[PDB]
């Protein structure tokens, strides 16, 4: 009755909410459990805690490809949310899942810039689509933690007190989406028939702002005005791959200049997702 | 009374984030110590803004800012830190921040270990609360669950082996295993207990002083398979490296249970109405 699905990553940022989302949405979940590394106290408490929501752990090794088709053979579903070299790993599930047959569909880790835009993502897509695996490309949103709650800043993820760079005048549109709503959209897609062989974009319509509209729903939850200092395109490019991440954000726009269809995007497809707007995320911070 | 206003320092480590949700949990008007970012930390910011939705207020300060750790404590009672374990020595920034702001009621340094008088920047820490004439609690004497219990005792991991076990010496000398939780839950119910006021707290939970060999039994009747334990002489231990050593004091020499504690010096007595997590469902996690 249940889709089961193994959460590869179950430990990481987005990987922890995608365990806890698909419990929520009723899935018999699994989570990979990897060699420890490390004494590493509170990635050991985490995958014990999800035991007590009542997931599974399952014992397997990258450098073990039987581990690993022992693994896949044990559920219905594969999402993986590996770092983003952590990404390559990802064609050894590929290859397990290859030799399993029996996975109905793989959401490998994407969950940010659509990497089909003219990397290691799409190597691992090409992988997935020679073996045959259905799949669901999940895409299209800043972190909020990341980029909207310290108001798009680098080097920080809390608000600035005083002064603010706003990238080129600030009025290029960004997609603003809580980590637990894309987990969320992760989980109700992940079975979904609609979304089979089909790339998800999470846009919340209300969470597409431009810098300059996050900045100002800040200023009106606190009601301090910012110093403001434009960084213009070229005065951003001093740098001789993640001032790279944020140019194509913030100056090339490339999470919005491409209108998506309502069969394609994670807040019509999955309505009864109240997502957080940026408003309410922020208040956290006041 | 009142609530009682507490301020946690170290608020998002293995014992301080246990500490932090226990004083909330008490109904302690809790504050949680707020230092400014070294690197982009997404764990450890939302740890910290977690604490908000429960009940908590955060409180910037920076250790390398006299003003800014005097503010702090001006707005609470009673402070406690936990510190990893340098990281000991920073607390007397905090002392002389405490010195001066003159209104905290009680200080608990960062102990929850060994008691380091009966073996240390600890004891300095000690010295410098003393001598400055600040109401103090000392909680020490057990073993963290997850550091000792969880591995059984192994080194290098923190979950049961699969097959086979060291056992220090003949596995026969009494350790003190405690949940971090209960160690928390003490700390929480004893920051304000007169009873404990300049006093060190044995947290000794009765039926969780236990050898290793104890422990193993434990599990073994958990899983219904025997380990194939192979045992380690104190000098081959010894064998040339400071984990080493700690574990040296406590399987060994048996620094944790080599003292009688009375009743009214120990969490379990003071605080019996603390259900504390015992070693046989602690470790039924792991199954
Ligand atoms: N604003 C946005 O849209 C953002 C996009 N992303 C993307 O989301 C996805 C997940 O990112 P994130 O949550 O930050 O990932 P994490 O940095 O949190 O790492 C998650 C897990 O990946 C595993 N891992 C990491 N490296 C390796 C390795 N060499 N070998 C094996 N396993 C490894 C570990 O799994 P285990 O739990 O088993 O120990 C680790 O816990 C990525 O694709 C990333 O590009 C992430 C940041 C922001
Ligand atoms: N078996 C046992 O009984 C155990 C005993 N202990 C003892 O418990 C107490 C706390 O240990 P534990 O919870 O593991 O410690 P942690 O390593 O988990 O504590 C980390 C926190 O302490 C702060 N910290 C660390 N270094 C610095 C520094 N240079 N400057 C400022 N802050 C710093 C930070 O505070 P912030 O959150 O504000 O960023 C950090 O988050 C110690 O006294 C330890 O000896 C701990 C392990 C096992
Ligand atoms: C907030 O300050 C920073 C924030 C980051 C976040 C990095 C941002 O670019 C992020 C990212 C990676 C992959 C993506 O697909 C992505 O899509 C938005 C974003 C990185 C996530 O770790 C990097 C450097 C910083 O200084
Ligand atoms: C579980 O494997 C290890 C576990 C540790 C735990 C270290 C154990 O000695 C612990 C300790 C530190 C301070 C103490 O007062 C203490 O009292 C028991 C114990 C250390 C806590 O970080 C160290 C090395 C290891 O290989």
């Amino acid at each position: 009755e249940k889709t089961r699905v193994l959460v590869v990553g179950g430990t990481g940022t987005m990987g922890r909410r995608i365990v806890r989302a698909c419990l929520a949405e009723g899935h018999e979940t699994y989570v990979l459990q990897q060699p420890e590394t490390r004494v590493d106290i509170e990635k050991v408490q985490l995958l014990y805690s999800y035991k007590r929501l009542g997931a599974r752990l399952i014992e397997a090794s990258f450098s073990d490809h039987q581990s690993l088709v022992s693994a896949v053979k044990q559920v219905d579903i594969v999402v993986a949310a590996m770092s983003g070299h952590s990404i390559l790993v990802q064609l050894k599930l590929v290859e397990a899942i290859k030799e399993a047959g029996n996975i109905k569909r793989f959401l490998p880790s994407e969950f940010g810039m659509d990497p089909s835009r003219m990397d290691q993502k799409l190597e691992v897509r090409n992988a997935i689509e020679a073996a045959g695996i259905p799949h669901t490309y999940v895409v299209g949103a800043c972190f909020a933690a990341y980029f909207a709650g310290n108001l798009s800043q680098m080097g920080t993820l809390i608000p600035p007190k005083k002064k603010v760079n706003i990238y080129g005048d600030g009025n290029v549109k960004v997609v603003y989406v809580d980590e637990d709503d894309i987990a969320e959209y992760t989980a109700k897609t992940l079975d979904d028939p609609r979304t089979i062989n089909k790339t998800v974009y999470v846009r919340p319509t209300e969470n597409v702002l431009t810098q300059m509209e996050l900045v100002q729903i800040w200023e009106k939850l606190t009601g301090k005005e910012l110093e403001k200092t434009n960084i213009s395109a070229n005065d951003f490019l001093a740098d001789i791959a993640g001032l790279g991440h944020f140019y194509h954000i913030f100056y090339e726009g490339c999470l919005t200049d491409h209108e998506v269809g309502d069969d394609e995007e994670a807040s019509k497809l999955y309505p009864d997702v109240k997502y957080t707007r940026m408003d309410e995320y922020l208040k956290i911070f006041l």
